[PDB]
């Protein structure tokens, strides 16, 4: 049976969470990584029910979700954190780097078969690309784009091959948004071309297949994306997270065994549009 | 209960079968629409079970086929068809081929459908290279390979459901150079990948149905044996040695992945070229 590992999800309002609610779908067993800081938070809400409504697939099943582990895109190695490791919303937790998760989940449950970056994280977002500092440009590429490379070089070990991974981007990368400040627009154009070089590598080495989604906007400036987006798309549907959730599903699948490399718009058709009318 | 009208299909080898075969995996009633040149043929060797094998899909399932009618892309209506196609030998016997009759005649028969495979290319001129095509040849190529798209659209979808779903199928050779890809395919799949976009517009907001093209892989098929003056094998060859994924390329590869475009697990995709060739396209140097 197949096991997904999801990393980065905070609240239920996100990406993450409509792929997971998708995937269980498939009956795919799913572990969450959440971020260190908000870890408790999510463990709390979690316990005192607040996602049980979120988590209701059909008339049948809610979401299997197999674990839920702190997770730090970050960080690679123990060797890797700086007063961090002791610091007040760390010190209670543990092997939450993204070689101790791994380590610990093949502890736990053996191979897994779907892996899934869900992560974003730029300090000077609200500053423009122009007026971004060193610190905060690489701070993003680090956390949104080297993350993906770090978890592939450390979960290949234990996936099962004909496994699948998937990333999370968005269109500021090719075309200019105004407001995808702090170097975000940075990071998602170097994931999208690491998604192509390391689907490249997995591809011959190990046949595991990558991709990445480019998804429309999911309130989880996002306002103006949304309101431009519902009246200029195409498709004049709301965007669901769980419309991103099912393709994710589909990539994640033997179904989609001949696709890699790619960059793949679930947006309601919004990229294809130049002139507004 | 889903129905979908898959437009060319000559037999088992090319692409049209291989979606038909995964549609049917999901309990989607097929329609075959079969060009009048290869159309007898195809109906006797599919009723002396000739085909048998081919529609096992696996050790319980067998493909079941809702209908087998004679479509020629080439014609929008009745009005269109020359006296001399008309009285032809091989489509004088047959009846409600243009775009037209043969969306207004699945219509009558099985009312309103969801789903719409154009998998279809033609070029006289497909063996001269792009800068020795005739005009007329250009013309051809583009009248049967892009034009019939856009015709498709127009009067099936009076016949659709919204929330219906169309694909097409095109090839790299659009973007980047395959010298061999002549007689102005090159240029067809271009503008197909093009009207994709202009009519995903038209389409979403009018009727609320999608529209992707998938850009396959190489595929020996009947009409891949047409390009050499051989051009497949050598497609193939390079495929299978330099793709990211080295295997081999299924026609069952792009018939899933037209199964879930057309599907409503796609919902918010459209106007999109979709890759279906184990990444090929996304190598510059092969190593
Ligand atoms: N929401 C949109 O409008 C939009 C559009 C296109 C693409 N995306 C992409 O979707 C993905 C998910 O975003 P979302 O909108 O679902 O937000 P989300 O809250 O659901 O998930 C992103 C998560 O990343 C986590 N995170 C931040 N730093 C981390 C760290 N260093 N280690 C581990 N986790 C960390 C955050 O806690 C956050 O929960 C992102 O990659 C984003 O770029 C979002
Ligand atoms: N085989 C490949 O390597 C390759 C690669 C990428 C894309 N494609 C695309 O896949 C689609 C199917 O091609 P294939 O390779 O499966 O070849 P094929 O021989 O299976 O399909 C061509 C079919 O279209 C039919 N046809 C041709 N002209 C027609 C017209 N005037 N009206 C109605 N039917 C007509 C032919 O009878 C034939 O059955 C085409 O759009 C092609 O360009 C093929
Ligand atoms: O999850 C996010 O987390 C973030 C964290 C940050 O500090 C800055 C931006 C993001 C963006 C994030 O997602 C986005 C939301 C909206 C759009 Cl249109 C695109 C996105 O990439
Ligand atoms: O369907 C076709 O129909 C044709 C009809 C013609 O008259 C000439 C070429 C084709 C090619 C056709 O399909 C292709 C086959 C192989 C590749 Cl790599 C690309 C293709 O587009």
């Amino acid at each position: 049976e197949d096991i997904c590992f999801i990393a980065g999800i905070g609240d239920t309002n996100g990406y993450g969470w409509g792929i997971a609610k998708e995937l269980s779908k498939r009956n795919v067993k799913i572990i969450f990584g959440i971020w260190p800081p908000v870890y408790n938070i999510f463990m709390k809400n979690y316990k005192n029910g607040k996602f049980d409504n979120d988590m209701i697939i059909d008339k049948d099943k809610k979401m299997n979700i197999l674990d839920m582990l702190p997770f730090d895109a970050s960080f690679d190695t123990a060797n890797d954190i700086d007063e961090t490791k002791n610091n007040k919303r760390y010190n209670m937790l543990q092997n939450y780097t993204i070689e101790d998760v791994a380590n610990l989940i093949h502890q736990k449950y053996g191979k897994i078969n779907m892996l899934v970056h869900s992560l974003a994280n730029a300090k000077e977002v609200q500053k423009d690309l122009l007026n971004t500092s060193r610190k905060g440009y690489l701070d993003a590429l680090s956390k949104s784009s080297y993350s993906l490379i770090s978890l592939c070089k450390y979960f290949v070990n234990i996936m099962k091959p004909q496994s699948s991974i998937i990333s999370l981007t968005y269109h500021a990368s090719q075309k200019v948004v105004p407001g995808y400040g702090g170097g975000m627009s940075s990071a998602k154009a170097a994931l999208e071309s690491d998604t192509r070089v390391l689907a490249y590598h997995l591809g011959r080495n190990y046949n595991i297949r990558i991709n990445t989604i480019s998804a429309g906007p999911l309130k989880s400036f996002i306002d103006y994306a949304i309101e431009y987006s519902e009246k200029y798309a195409p498709l004049r549907q709301k965007l669901l997270s769980t419309d991103i959730g099912s393709v994710a599903s589909f990539l994640l699948s033997r179904e989609s065994r001949a696709i890699t490399g790619q960059t793949i718009y679930v947006d309601n058709g919004l990229n294809i549009m130049f002139l507004p009318d």
